[PDB]
RNA sequence: AGGACCGAACCGACUAAUGUUGAAAAAUUAGCGGAUGACUUGUGGCUGGGGGUGAAAGGCCAAUCAAACCGGGAGAUAGCU
RNA sequence: GCUCGCCGGAAGACCAAGGGUUCCUGUCCAACGUUAAUCGGGGCAGGGUGAGUCGACCCCUAAGGCGAGGCCGAAAGGCGUAGUCGAUGGGAAACAGGUUAAUAUUCCUGUACUUGGUGUUACUGCGAAGGGGGGACGGAGAAGGCUAUGUUGGCCGGGCGACGGUUGUCCCGGUUUAAGCGUGUAGGCUGGUUUUCCAGGCAAAUCCGGAAAAUCAAGGCUGAGGCGUGAUGACGAGGCACUACGGUGCUGAAGCAACAAAUGCCCUGCUUCCAGGAAAAGCCUCUAAGCAUCAGGUAACAUCAAAUCGUACCCCAAACCGACACAGGUGGUCAGGUAGAGAAUACCAAGGCGCUUGAGAGAACUCGGGUGAAGGAACUAGGCAAAAUGGUGCCGUAACUUCGGGAGAAGGCACGCUGAUAUGUAGGUGAGGUCCCUCGCGGAUGGAGCUGAAAUCAGUCGAAGAUACCAGCUGGCUGCAACUGUUUAUUAAAAACACAGCACUGUGCAAACACGAAAGUGGACGUAUACGGUGUGACGCCUGCCCGGUGCCGGAAGGUUAAUU
RNA sequence: AAUUCCUUGUCGGGUAAGUUCCGACCUGCACGAAUGGCGUAAUGAUGGCCAGGCUGUCUCCACCCGAGACUCAGUGAAAUU
RNA sequence: CUUUAAUGUUUGAUGUUCUAACGUUGACCCGUAAUCCGGGUUGCGGACAGUGUCUGGUGGGUAGUUUGACUGGGGCGGUCU
């Protein structure tokens, strides 16, 4: 649930919590948790690739069941959990046969909820079946690109897919982006949305809130000197060239897909 | 509950005086600011010079930085002293 | 040696880091010490550092490093797997007292414990580079139960006061005692037990997990402290004998209780919030291959072993880092008394110092301070500096506002001491006894004793009762930035930099992008409610006109146009 | 106006007197709407301005307490030339 | 030898299809108690992609350099035979 907190302090007026009761209190399953150490953003030669990286929270990673290749297996859902290492809740369910796994949360899972993976599943949210037995116009998420390897697509808050039409082998989607994205036809794919919805409504409020995800600040350029940026300096704010990433890039329009491997699965990329 | 209030340790360094071959190659005295947090700190580790890092000042990188230090090319060149 | 004065949340005590004999004794005074020097962290000689339990080594591992093969690369060499190293983390065990000129939980006395080896006996399914559990973990907050510790009383010993009084409600001192063993409480978590089945735990598995039944609810784990033992001992104020007044033997009384009470223990707990909170081994289990009249394993007793290195001394300093015996900087542990909210501050205890030139004089001027007639910012670039305000409780408190604030607004009154209310109250604590009892560290009752606010009434002293130290100046208009923050170490802390928020834009995952001749890595073990970049900079009302130029995004008939032929 | 050269613009407020400050007018030398515009409570060791109280800041300094200065003894520099 | 159609064959262009090169930061198995790597099986792509040589364009992202003299100081202007 998304609440606005009261003005008790500069630093809480416009900020915005998403609370939600459904999630378990407590500890979760360790047997599926392994070490996570941030990087900084930086690299094998220590030297900094990605900027705006550092501090924040610890964390641990939630191995997560992207493939569900637990075929013929129903399961039940014993609680939801929080998981910081995304941006959407996970569930923690429970196979006839003993095992436990993670999975991404649907829209409106709850515990005592009853799935099965595999052909003959049934077609209801949570379930996973290979697209190539998924009615079309229907709405699914974690997507699988190339089969047997695992979800790639669909994976955040409240992302959702529309699968719009299958002709052979292949099958073509609609990706939240508004691209129009074609794969094979054996995919897996989760019915139903990923529910967290109420995430982009949430609001940090105040800079430090952004420490704890790990963000650290950005300096724009413009007051950055010249031998620093493109964008330089001067007596005052004069930024009388083009927008320019460092390294000389447009940064305003100038596509840099240069893949050119694929680009058959493209239809209509988007705007 | 709180990047909340007052305020010691602790971290800072706004004003003034002193000192300026100083007690000290940036400190002291009397006050001041933050003081559960983007805080602070000990240990160890990584990032190496046209490069690093930088809540960005051309700032810091062993009292040295508009391109560190050592050695070498090197007895650079100097129509200038 | 007698006085004085300073610190006393340190200028005291114990360590790490670091230094490396500066420690102790004797001796010397040329040099070193900012003076002298019989002294010294100085010179010379000698002596001194004793560990199964502290620490290191050792076992395990994080970040990260090296890196067999291997991938990559003109060479050098780079990344990295298996693995191996790497604490600032995890992992078995000792306390008290006494003692040396100098060492000690290391020596001695006394009392204990731990891990292994071997052997005897008895009972026996043992076995891993594998599986599972466990280890194993955040912040804040809230109390409650305890102790360290302290105060008072009582007891014991001693004392009767240089000057009035002091045989009493008088004065001083002491009233200490451990780990360990046993009890297993306050309180906290958990429902157990037996049988049966199974797509799982890379194979197996009595274990874990899951499912289905029956049967019992009391079962177990954890757990400060207290109590008892340890302890007929040790210590102990003080005496008796030696006593070179340098010390040694022996003796050695009391050694209880109440109250207060921690930031420390129960607590690696409990409640709660979002930013969602190390790993591996030891340890406890599971079985596989394998070994079974063996071997191994469990328990008891015996006996052996527990090596090696460090251990002195300083460690907020004269010994470390600063060229110096330098107003500097330096992490952790212990945390007394009165007042006090308080680790502030003031005066003190234990303890340790009086900071390595002194004497004298008492001009200018300088520094650091105190007071001030009348006036009260007229000084001055500027109320810079200084002065002033300063605490608690009650009343009371505007504009404006995002309705939280503004606000401690402003402003006003009372504060001491003694006595009574009440021979010390409300409250807190809680003895003895009585009653019960699963008869225990119990429960109910019980209220002695101890401690102890606050307020009221009257009275009283003083110029002044928040008397000292400590301890907000306030108010009004306004520009900038929203705010908390960050920044030019060493002349600039700001209206700059960040910021949440907003928008444009790129990127469909072997992502864009970046570091890299490459491999590969980060991005991300993330997947468009994500990520990167750019600009703007909370919030509120809004963000208008122009695409000729530059650039970007598309498009295509034609024209021009490279290599090559 | 952090933007205004002419300029101490003009009027008014406040002052005995105000090149600054505040509030209006506009002739905007040379504001202008995310290199954002106009407002904005709160906040600020922020800039500017006016009052209350306060005072040795000053009129105009005076006296005193201490460390140096000065004299004696001991040790014994420096820039400069 | 002037001529033009169905052929044989030639090479070029376009499209569709295929797999055997190549790729596979897809799955499974082995080396192997190893997310590297290699090999094998299979699938998906597929002669594209990607790399090398040559080449056009773009290219302050990074370097190497230039940016005159006289001058009643220099610059601006002006001048230079």
């Amino acid at each position: 649930a998304v609440v606005k907190c009261k003005p008790t302090s500069p630093g809480r007026r416009h900020v915005v919590k998403v609370v939600n009761p459904e999630l378990h209190k407590g500890k979760p399953f360790a047997p599926l948790l392994e070490k996570n150490s941030k990087s900084g953003g930086r690299n094998n030669n220590g030297r900094i690739t990605t900027r705006h990286i550092g501090g924040g929270h610890k964390q641990a990673y939630r191995i997560v069941d992207f493939k569900r290749n637990k075929d013929g297996i129903p399961a039940v859902v014993e609680r939801l959990e929080y998981d910081p290492n995304r941006s959407a809740n996970i569930a923690l369910v429970l196979y006839k046969d003993g095992e436990r796994r993670y999975i991404l949360a649907p829209k409106g899972l709850k515990a005592g909820d009853q799935i099965q993976s595999g052909v003959d599943a049934a077609i209801k949210p949570g379930n996973t079946l290979p697209m190539r037995n998924i009615p079309v116009g229907s709405t699914v998420h974690n997507v699988e690109m190339k089969p047997g390897k695992g979800g790639q697509l669909a994976r955040s808050a409240g992302t959702y897919v529309q699968i719009v039409a299958r002709d052979g082998a292949y099958v073509t989607l609609r990706l939240r982006s508004g691209e129009m994205r074609k794969v094979e036809a054996d995919c897996r794919a989760t019915l139903g949305e990923v529910g967290n919805a109420e995430h982009m409504l949430r609001v940090l409020g105040k800079a430090g809130a952004a420490r704890w995800r790990g963000v650290r600040p950005t300096v724009r350029g413009t007051a950055m000197n010249p031998v620093d940026h493109p964008h330089g300096g001067g007596e005052g704010r004069n930024f009388g060239k083009h927008p320019v990433t460092p390294w000389g890039v447009q940064t305003k329009g100038k596509k840099t897909r240069s893949n050119k491997r694929t680009d058959k699965f493209i239809v209509r990329r988007r705007s």
